[PDB]
């Protein structure tokens, strides 16, 4: 039962400020800045000899890779893969035995994600399960793994799985570099933001009566494109997907880097645009992608931050989450698009947890 | 001058029977299976000492990356990373002493490119320049390259160009594997597949009155998707970039292997759809992902080969194109797309060498 709610993604989405502090239980220390990822404490050692991390995984599983592989550079000083788990397959793709391989997965269960794990281990890979259901196959067959801890997801349109996924990937970076002397500052950067991140959730959702006054102007339209880059490239791919499996309107995640080379031909007054603008290093090239919008004729709906005062100023429609750290802030970004998807969804009529041609998972082929 | 041509594009599209010839001229002898080009004859032994291909480009140069992926993995053996150069960029991608870097781009002057190049450089990385434009910043500031040799092209959404790439990467990759005894039978059936290549594309380009047929059935729909996998990926994000550049459709590729993972959602008998299946080792694959098409109430006009019985058989809606080698196939399945987005602006009454919002090479930001 979802008593309370209407439906279990409305209660999924609004459960992220206590399925965030469950992911986080029991390993993030905020009194001396330490994690400690149990599953992973013996391993920890021989996943620092590895030379290469590949994320292999299908859909919004392959997004939080997308969405978490900046800060695994960056802290990791390793090279970083993220694949789509069909196409992996069908290149043969060169795997070594010094790979570490992750597998992404709500369910566990997942055909392509599965098989992807047989190959890399066939191959002398390490391989490491990081999922949200407790005795799944990748969850047994993996060498070691992290169950994420979000508790039960029952909406086909992941919310929180996703959202904890990408903490789950933040706290393993922040293992991986414990040992730096010149990394701590970072590392206490991050887990502050970890720490305030549920309360700053609630404060997000307290739009939902705004949100769903926007999904009341789209719910019209046949097309919407979503634009971003850098650290919310992700949060583009995964909002255009919430739209695409719930609402069936052809929502397209478009780089926003990409705009001037051909996507930007699409762009006049009729083609609903959501931008999405951070106070990261990306933000003047940001604004440029915004300008070059508005001045073809486009009338976008942005998503920035409260504080970005310049944007606030200088837009008229503006979705204005809380500020936290770069390489945190798409967990707050993504929950506008979550709650405009299921708005949307409603205002149409159709099913917001069971979509039509859909399943909670693919298990077959 | 286009003399023969109302369009720059059109005569570009036409030209690509000569085009391949002149990209494979003194290079290729047919005679005694060797290739060599010049251009790469001093530092291909160090390129074989590096660890990884790394390929940096922008849209359709990207693409060209994307399609010959498989094949630099199978034959050099080597791992393949094809990155979006805006993202490189913002992600401060890892790039190591011993990696090659590639740097693939018809006009040698996108701002995105020449600065990921520029960043490889000062990390002590080899670089090699593909391009269509000699004396051209990325041309002159690589440490060696090659020039594909199509010609001049006009049209701001490629066709030529994207095709010499393609048959130029496959030809350093034959170069990568011409001392290893057990790929020579390999080497020799995608040499003949090449020598067979301009009679092949010279018979797809006689169904032109067909696909103008087809465009004649789609200028009024404002979606499609269009989906395949493996070899094919390449091609459906190629023919859906071209689509969106002069025709401004909302058309998006779509990997086949994801769409039970969501797009399938916007499937139904109103939804257009293009599928891609070959006779390669994702046969099967692509009949499954089909069949959920077909099962959903979609109507897929199909790209498949000539000889492909079962598919011809078993539906009503063919582009039936040349049989030619696996890692070939895709010079002529992406050559009725390029056709379908020409008709398709002309009876929209669009200017399809010079689409609005756009311009042939982005130099500044
Ligand atoms: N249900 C979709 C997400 O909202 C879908 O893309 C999903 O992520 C995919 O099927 C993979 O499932 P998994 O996370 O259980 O592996
Ligand atoms: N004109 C477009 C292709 O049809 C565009 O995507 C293009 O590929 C891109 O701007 C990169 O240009 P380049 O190939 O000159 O580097």
């Amino acid at each position: 039962m979802k008593g309370n709610f209407s439906s279990f993604m409305q209660k999924e989405i609004f459960e992220q400020p206590e399925s965030v502090v469950n992911t986080m239980r029991g390993r993030v220390n905020f009194d001396d800045y330490t994690v400690n990822l149990g599953g992973l404490k013996d391993h920890i050692k021989e996943i620092q000899r590895c030379r290469r991390l590949i994320l292999i995984a299908c859909g919004t599983s392959y997004h939080a890779g997308v969405a978490t592989r900046q800060v695994l550079e960056e802290l990791t000083e390793l090279p970083v893969m993220v694949e789509l788990a069909s196409d992996f397959l069908d290149r043969n793709t060169p795997v070594f035995r010094d790979d570490v391989c992750f597998f992404l997965s709500q369910s566990g269960e997942t055909a392509d994600t599965l098989m992807g794990l047989r190959y890399c281990k066939e191959r002398g890979a390490l391989t490491v399960g990081i999922t949200n259901t407790v005795g799944s196959s990748i969850s047994r067959e993996t060498d070691c793994g992290v169950h994420i801890n979000a508790g039960p997801e029952i909406g086909v349109a992941s919310t929180k799985a996703y959202t904890s996924q990408f903490v789950s990937l933040v706290m393993f970076a922040l293992m991986m570099c414990d040992d730096r002397i010149s990394m701590q500052e970072r590392r206490k950067e991050i887990m502050l933001g970890l720490k305030r991140l549920p309360d700053l959730i609630k404060e997000v959702l307290s739009m939902d009566d705004e949100i769903q006054k926007l999904a009341t102007e789209l719910y019209h339209q046949k097309s919407v494109l979503i634009m971003g880059r850098g650290y919310h490239y992700a949060t583009c791919l995964e909002g255009a997907l919430k739209i695409k499996e719930i609402t069936y309107m052809h929502s397209e995640g478009i780089l926003a880097g990409e705009l001037k080379h051909g996507p930007l031909a699409l762009v006049d007054k009729l083609m609903p645009v959501i931008m999405i603008i951070m106070r990261d290093h990306t933000y003047a090239k940001c604004q440029n992608a915004l300008q070059q919008v508005v001045a073809r004729q486009g009338r976008p709906v942005v998503i920035c931050d409260k504080e970005d005062t310049e944007t606030i100023k200088n837009t008229k429609r503006t979705i204005k989450v809380p500020h936290s750290v770069d390489c945190l802030q798409g967990i707050l970004s993504v929950i506008p698009l979550q709650l405009l998807a299921f708005h949307l969804a409603v205002l149409r009529g159709y099913d917001v947890d069971f979509p039509r041609n859909l399943a909670k998972s693919v298990t077959v082929e």
